[PDB]
DNA sequence: AGGAACGTTCC
DNA sequence: AGGAACGTTCC
């Protein structure tokens, strides 16, 4: 499996970053709080000179779509995949 | 050791390729008799899609130079290296 | 210098 | 699907 598949899996199921990036409730889509948080925090720990639009990025390759649920907290930010049952 | 240093010394050496790619007598340079059939027959051995001008940009990485002892056949190619005893 | 890790592509 | 090869970077 791809590099990022398994950092995704890794960092959305260590316990460690728990406040930071994890799976909602239902395992439909993967929450992130904070995005400055998670990016100071968590992508240091996986990726090696990275940044969010390059994370986001690469989600995008494997599926991933930024949910768009707000009617005009930038801050938060969630993903939900283009397969599902 | 860095593929391309591995496929150079494997391609100069290996006696099939003796007509289109090897040793001066000296062994300080090496010799292309003629550029265009070494690009048909021995390139596409050891590079996936690649051509003259990226070899030689690779061979550049590696400290190895054109030698440009003509006094005004353009398809004959030496190569001598930066460093030497 | 050389072998362990980590990655991607080949088979 | 999964392991063999091949590569580069890490240690």
């Amino acid at each position: 499996r791809p590099a990022f598949v398994n950092k995704l899996w890794s960092m959305v199921n260590d316990k460690s970053n728990e406040k930071f990036i994890h799976w909602s409730t239902s395992g439909e889509s993967i929450v992130v709080p904070n995005r400055e948080r998670f990016v100071q925090e968590v992508l240091p720990k996986y990726f090696k000179h990275s940044n969010f639009a390059s994370f986001v990025r690469q989600l995008n390759m494997y599926g991933w779509h930024k949910v768009q649920d707000v009617k005009s907290n930038d801050s938060r930010w969630e993903f939900e995949n283009e397969r599902h049952a």
